[PDB]
DNA sequence: CCTGGATGGG
């Protein structure tokens, strides 16, 4: 059977996906098609500029419709093409089950007639400049209205978006409203008191007072930021907030007892008026980023009485000249008893010390601390020891330089105490730096210029440490006692550390890897390991090893010295040998890899032959990756029976032919990637029988030979369930006037 | 609100 919704793709949760197919209009699907199954239709970034009553009229259970970027207004078109979308008047009424609709980045100047089942309506970056009681009349179920971007630089209009007083009163269930980037100077008048999220940011509302939020007592989130900006570090156009502005009257927000979030970022504030935050019992999030409060936060009392607050953002409150604030936190920070996350990155200051963060020190739930990009040069890392509930500290992108004078490398997210000092200016690591941080589980020291000797002396205090990311440095040699001072180390990143000249006439000693009873994950990626090095990695504990970006080729080219170089890794699971220039492979080299291997990568090497009869020597292999190599064929022995294989990636080769039955004996094989190759066809004789047993079979980007009527078509229809993107991303290489078109296209739908 | 640090998403 043809795929039902050609040229579109059916997908989980009744999603017809028509995105990105260059469509001039909406597909009228066949009568055969299960239209009752379609609960969501997606036509993103096609070029549909005309909508008709008959378009979605037969989609009885349709609830989600996405027509975004179909007719971009002049401003938003790369080439400034004007576009105006005509919509027939019953276009949407014909869809009485419709619940959500995205009309954004389209050329419409008025709202269409919409059905009363609508619940969410997006009209962002359209040309509607007027909203009054007639626009959305009777949308009683409508909870979400978003209309951002209808009048600003990328899509201008010569005046302010008009929202008549009480335009939206009719929407008695509306709880969410977005009207950013619309060139408003005042907050509309009498918005639905049902509202819970009002976002009026990035307009030109320079004056606010209680009158403006009259009757809006259900607000839980309010964003009025960006309305009078500092424009010295953008990027795009920007009206500078004029001299004696903004003007927030002290009790502007006083009556919003239920309010949980308040955003005043980029509002040209020099002072905090504590009367703003009075009455705000339930405030959990406050965003003061991008103002001028360097001076205010050494002395302010406006945080007195914000007890429930959990996230406070102060990032980018720097002196506009680009210089240091001198910094102690006002003691009222101490009143933020519920504080969980404090953002202070990009304020710019010189010294981190006990004074600096004093009132915070004993806040009991403070967990996260963003201090990056602050150009600090004197840190006192010990101040942090007794913080009761710390877990993450971002101190990257500063100028600290000492004390005071994923399958292959897991993330530190679930871990309990983490310190990132990356992109600092450390040349050498003192052990005493880490005197007070024995509780650390993760230490990120990448992208310094660390050119020291590791010998066991460097990380002595760090006896809880499990993750040590030392990548992107110049670590000058590796010894038998390196990292042994870290008893509990579970994962170690030594990638991008290449000093082949500063070696002192010798090479790395890698025995230390044997000396680390906790170690699972190790990266030596891109270290340029050419020669002169240990002959056996041994570890009874190691689960995964990244060797990508070195020169295993060189090593195995050199006699039988390094042919057991991975053998000692008795526990191994994963091994990345990508980008090692491997031009060839001995049957003797592949038997010498740990019997336990489950995942193996060989991406981007120059292998043009590969002995599949030798996968018997890896009785546990489940995944093998040969992507981006030089294979002319899948031949020279087929896939041996018994093999446990599940994922085979041979993408980006030059496979022009496969021998019959190759994949047949691969009984467990569930994922196959033959994409980007020289395949003129696709045969079932390759899979013996067992065709519809694969779950994912990728044959896109192949010069398929669409001859009326070729033999890959029966096979692919018959297993379509496993061919991702069969309806459009599987394409003809030939003949001529089908080149680059889909194997189903208008001159092939007449030959099936 | 989320996201970054600029802006666009829901
Ligand atoms: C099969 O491999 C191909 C190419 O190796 C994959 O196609 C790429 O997909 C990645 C994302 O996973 C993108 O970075 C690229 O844009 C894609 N490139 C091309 C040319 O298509 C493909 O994803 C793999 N197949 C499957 C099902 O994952
Ligand atoms: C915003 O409104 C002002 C005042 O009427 C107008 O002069 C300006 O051009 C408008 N901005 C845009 C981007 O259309
Ligand atoms: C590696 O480990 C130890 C240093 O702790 C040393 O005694 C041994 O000789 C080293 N091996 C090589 C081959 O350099």
């Amino acid at each position: 059977t043809l795929p039902p919704f050609l040229p579109c793709e059916l997908q989980p949760h009744g999603l017809v996906n028509c995105n990105w197919l260059f469509l001039k209009s909406v597909p009228h699907f066949s009568a055969a098609a299960p239209r009752d199954n379609v609960t969501s239709l997606s036509l993103l970034s096609n070029r549909i500029h005309h909508l008709h009553d008959s378009d979605f009229a037969q989609l009885s259970n349709l609830q989600k419709l996405n027509l975004k970027w179909n007719c971009p207004p002049a401003g938003l078109s790369p080439m400034h093409f004007p576009c105006h979308m005509t919509i027939e008047p019953n276009t949407f009424l014909a869809v009485p089950t419709l619940e959500e609709l995205n009309l954004s980045y389209n050329g419409i100047t008025t709202v269409p007639a919409l059905p009363s089942s609508l619940v969410s309506l997006i009209l962002s970056r359209t040309n509607i400049l007027q909203l009054d009681p007639t626009s959305l009349t009777g949308l009683h179920a409508l909870r979400f209205l978003y209309m951002d971007g209808n009048c600003y630089y990328k899509n201008p209009c010569g005046r302010a978006l008009e929202v008549a007083p009480g335009a939206l009163l009719g929407l008695g269930n509306l709880t969410h409203l977005s009207l950013k980037y619309n060139n408003l100077t005042t907050v509309p008048r009498s918005l639905p008191p049902s509202l819970e999220y009002l976002l009026l940011s990035y307009n030109h509302i320079v004056t606010l007072a209680p009158e403006d939020l009259a009757n809006l007592t259900a607000l839980r989130v309010l964003d009025v930021g960006g309305n009078c900006r500092r424009c010295d570090h953008a990027r795009n156009p920007c009206v500078e907030c004029p001299h004696k502005f903004p003007q927030l009257h002290s009790d502007t927000f006083s009556h919003l007892s239920r309010l949980e979030g308040l955003v005043l970022k980029d509002s040209s504030l020099y002072q905090l008026n504590p009367r703003w935050f009075r009455g705000l019992g339930n405030l959990t999030v406050l965003d003061l980023s991008e103002n001028f409060l360097y001076d205010c936060i050494t002395k302010t009392k406006a945080f007195q009485g914000l007890a429930q607050l959990r996230r406070l953002n102060l990032s980018f409150n720097y002196h506009k000249k680009v210089s240091f604030a001198h910094l102690t936190l006002a003691p009222s920070f101490g009143s933020l008893l519920s504080l969980q996350e404090l953002d202070m990155h990009g304020i710019f200051f010189r010294s981190l010390s006990q004074k600096t963060l004093q009132p915070l020190a004993r806040l009991p739930m403070l967990q996260r601390l963003y201090l990056q990009m602050n150009f600090i040069n004197q840190a006192q890392l010990g101040i942090f020891k007794d913080f009761p509930g710390l877990r993450y500290i971002d101190l990257s992108d500063n100028r600290i330089s000492g004390a005071v004078e994923e399958d292959f490398m897991p993330s530190c997210k679930n871990l309990s105490f983490t310190l990132d000092l990356s992109r600092n200016n450390l040349v050498t690591v003192q052990p005493e730096m880490f005197a007070q941080l024995s509780r650390l589980q993760c230490l990120r020291l990448s992208h310094n210029s660390i050119s020291q000797a590791v010998n066991g002396s460097q990380f002595v205090p760090l006896t809880s440490l499990q993750v040590l990311d030392l990548s992107h440095n110049k670590l000058d040699l590796y010894h038998g006692r390196s990292f042994t001072e870290l008893p509990r180390l579970e994962a170690l990143d030594l990638s991008y550390n290449s000093q082949p000249f500063s070696m002192r006439g010798v090479g790395h000693n890698l025995s230390f890897v044997a000396q680390l009873p906790t170690l699972r994950y190790l990266s030596l990626a891109h270290n340029g390991i050419h020669s002169r090095v240990s002959q056996q990695l041994c570890s009874t504990s190691l689960w995964a090893l990244d060797f990508s970006g070195n020169s295993l080729s060189q090593m195995w080219a050199e006699g039988d010295l390094y042919l057991r170089f991975f053998q000692g890794l008795r526990s191994l699971i994963r091994l990345d040998l990508s980008q090692n220039r491997l031009h060839t492979l001995l049957p003797c080299t592949l038997g010498n890899l740990p019997k336990s291997l489950q995942l193996l990568r060989l991406r981007n090497n120059y292998l043009a032959f590969f002995n599949w009869s030798s996968l018997t020597l890896l009785p546990n292999l489940e995944t093998l990756d040969l992507a981006g190599n030089q294979l002319k064929a899948l031949s020279n022995g087929s896939l041996p029976s018994g093999t446990q294989l599940q994922r085979l990636d041979v993408s980006r080769n030059s496979i022009i032919f496969v021998v019959p039955g190759f994949f047949a004996l691969a009984t467990r094989l569930r994922e196959l990637n033959l994409s980007a190759n020289a395949l003129r066809t696709v045969e079932p004789s390759w899979f013996g029988f067992l065709a519809g047993s694969l779950e994912v079979l990728d044959v896109s980007a192949n010069p398929l030979h669409c001859a009326c009527g070729a033999a890959f078509v029966d096979f692919l229809l018959q297993v379509q369930a496993a061919v991702p993107g069969l309806p459009s991303r599987v394409k003809c290489g030939s003949p001529g006037q089908l080149q680059g078109r889909s194997i189903f296209a208008q001159d092939l739908r007449l030959c099936l």
